[PDB]
């Protein structure tokens, strides 16, 4: 159950996807980070360049970590548990159709899921939990973290 020992973590988006605009990738990521923040003592800070705790990046197939992606659909993305270097980072499959809508796949919802993994959360068995193993769309505007998930970060940190 490793968790971060620091509450203010930094993050960095190393690249984007031609699908959405640049300000649509950041907003998606920005908000995905807020969800966990309003349910924990964690504060996330963004940085343009430099070393950051959670590295965000879009990759295809082999991207140097023994966990290749698989092209359209299937494995939408993945993240690492709290730790150094790679620990905490999140990588998204670049061969996916990233949208802002209800269309597969909503970047916000997926990011919100991986970030749960970076902070130390595991999968849930509640079909309504954000941390549920499989994807599912849910209204994103005015979207808030599911109680099971709230019990999640709350159980690790505070
Ligand atoms: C859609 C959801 C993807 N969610 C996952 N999250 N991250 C996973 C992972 C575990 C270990 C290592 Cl080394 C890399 C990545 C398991 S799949
Ligand atoms: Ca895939
Ligand atoms: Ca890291
Ligand atoms: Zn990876
Ligand atoms: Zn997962």
């Amino acid at each position: 159950n490793p968790k971060w020992e620091r509450t203010n973590l930094t993050y960095r988006i190393r690249n984007y996807t031609p699908q959405l605009s640049e300000a649509e990738v950041e907003r998606a990521i920005k908000d995905a980070f807020e969800l966990w923040s309003v349910a924990s003592p964690l504060i996330f800070t963004r940085i343009s360049q430099g070393e950051a705790d959670i590295n965000i990046a879009f990759y295809q197939r082999d991207h140097g970590d023994n966990s290749p992606f698989d092209g359209p659909n299937g494995i939408l993305a993945h993240a690492f548990q709290p730790g150094q270097g790679i620990g905490g980072d999140a990588h998204f499959d670049a061969e996916e159709t990233w949208t802002n809508t209800s269309a597969n796949y909503n970047l916000f919802l997926v990011a919100a899921h991986e970030f749960g993994h970076s902070l130390g959360l595991a999968h849930s068995s509640d079909p309504g939990a954000l941390m549920y193993p499989n994807y599912a769309f849910r209204e994103t505007s005015n979207y808030s973290l599911p109680q099971d998930d709230i019990d999640g970060i709350q159980a690790i940190y505070g």
